[PDB]
């Protein structure tokens, strides 16, 4: 018979990340993630289409990634961008159609935590593939949030705009940057956040946050996001 084990798992924050693997010894193709809390039921997160596709709950498309290595024996789940309800043990048994259900292994745990000046936060050190979640308190006490947006710059290098939203709710992301970052207000707390996913060694750099105020244009001290594994 098949021995499944899957480690990995680990606290983290809000946006965040988390490489889960798995392996087996004893067709690696069957096999998908399973999610397990207590109070519901597991329910299924990734699995297998006949043809050979990998459908994803809708729930978290866009986050978890499904890759694997045929040489090592080995499946993987990349998570990003990790929310609290995310928070439960996932398991690697199979979720092809018609497949005998693989020997369950323990489970590896994931849990999700969470003169007018800005202040920038969430800055980190992750690997290469991972995902930060950056935000921008303003330091007001609801004074004023207004339209912003976040610029970075390595040492020695001249600046970049990276991502901005103005007051009407529109989105603009440099090319350097276009489809990894995602920039969300949640403006229910007079704070706004950059999602980082996808991560490089290029992106390593110090964020900061601007917001062009009465008269001057302001900024704050910024938070490093370095990557390299």
């Amino acid at each position: 018979e098949v021995q499944l084990v899957e480690s990995g798992g680990g606290l983290v924050q809000a946006g965040g990340s988390l490489r889960l693997s798995c392996t087996a010894s004893g067709s690696i193709n069957a096999i998908g993630w399973y999610r397990q809390a207590p109070g519901e039921q597991r329910e299924l997160v990734v699995g297998i289409r006949d043809l050979g596709s990998t459908r994803y709950v809708d729930s978290v498309k866009g986050r978890f990634t499904l890759s694997r290595d045929n040489a090592k024996n080995t499946v993987y789940l990349q998570m990003n961008s990790l929310k609290p309800d995310d928070t439960a043990v996932y398991y690697c048994n199979a979720a092809k159609s018609g497949n005998r259900l693989y020997p369950w292994g323990q489970g590896t745990l994931v849990t999700v935590s969470s003169e007018v000046q800005l202040v920038e936060s969430g800055g980190g050190l992750v690997q290469p593939g991972g995902s930060l979640r950056l935000s921008c308190a303003a330091s007001t006490s609801t004074f004023r949030l207004n339209s912003i947006g976040w610029f970075r710059q390595a040492p020695g290098k001249q600046r970049e705009l990276v991502a901005t939203i103005t007051a009407d709710d529109t989105t603009a992301y440099a090319d350097s940057v276009k489809g990894r970052f995602t920039i969300s207000r949640d403006n229910a707390v007079n704070t706004v956040n950059l999602q980082m996913n996808s991560l490089k060694p290029e992106d390593t750099a110090t964020y900061y946050c601007t917001a062009r105020v009465f008269g001057r244009d302001i900024r704050g001290q910024g938070t490093l996001v370095t990557v390299s594994s």
